């Protein structure tokens, strides 16, 4: 629907290169965008562009961080490092 | 949020798997289950349980399947052949 709930999803996502430790992958936002239309996650319900990426995963509210920080509290704490840092354009 | 949603994060993430090549996972909703109790995707804000998600997977509508079927063209033909079978119970 919005902004989060496709963060969401990539959020688990790369976790589960994290749970394999593949971290490369998630090291780059590109890199990574391509997986993402490459296993299917879409954004809004559409394929996910490199520009409508960095939007989605930067441009949040803190309301979305703490909907997150909430809800996957050991989960999005780690890998939320790891998304934001590697998308700081 | 509702039924969709939810199987909607739990396709992309056993893509993964088969990305991977690792179908024993999805070959069995119990094995799901308790790899969904891992990278945490969590239902209602809950947590996920047995029943529970047989009901997420079950008991969608044509409708939101067909919901699926739109927005997942490429995975949700792969994955939910696969997900839908392994849980015919």
């Amino acid at each position: 629907n919005k902004n989060i709930d496709t963060v969401r999803e990539i959020i688990t996502v790369a976790s589960i290169l994290i749970k394999f430790s593949r971290e490369d992958i998630v090291e780059n936002r590109a890199n990574f965008i391509a997986f993402l239309n490459e296993i299917g996650v879409t954004h809004e319900g559409r394929k996910l562009n490199q520009n409508s990426f960095r939007k989605i995963v930067s441009e949040l509210t803190q309301e979305d961080k703490k909907t997150l920080i909430d809800e996957f509290n050991e989960g999005f704490e780690g890998v939320y490092r790891y998304l934001e840092m590697y998308t700081n354009k």
